[PDB]
């Protein structure tokens, strides 16, 4: 179980780059 | 179980790259 | 099971490229 | 299962760029 | 069981690379 | 196979993104 | 195969995205 | 196989990306 | 195999991504 | 196998990510 709340963040990124992927939650 | 809110995310970027994904959550 | 709420993204992005996908949920 | 709600996403993106994909949800 | 909230992240940033991946929350 | 590959070379595809 | 490739080449394609 | 690799060469994919 | 690689080989491929 | 690799070579792959 997980709970993420109330966060920000801010700047130009280089994104994500992600392999095989069960389940996640990805923001990037 | 996740829980994920109220947040943001500010300025460009480079997306998201995934590879076999099963069942997942992505915002990019 | 997955909630995701309130939330925003903001700027300019290069979007998402995805591998074989199976019963996910993509914003982008 | 899965919920999602209230959020938003701004500014020109490059899209959604996707394989074989089965049962997702694709917002783009 | 995990819990995160209040938090900020600022500056430009060289992304996330990511293995094979279970379970997991990405906010890169 | 002889002589040199710049782009992207695949024996078998399911899936996925090529780009050149 | 003989001589160089700068694009895509596949065998078998099953689903998929091939960008030039 | 002879010659150079610069790009990509895969026996058999499922998924995945490939960028040039 | 003969002569030099600068990119990816890659015998039996599930998931990933590869950048030339 | 002949000559010398500043690339990637591998076998089977589940997951993960290759940069040249």
């Amino acid at each position: 179980g997980y709970e993420v709340h109330h966060q920000k963040l801010v700047g130009s990124n280089k994104g994500a780059i992600i392999g095989l992927m069960v389940g996640g939650v990805v923001i990037a």
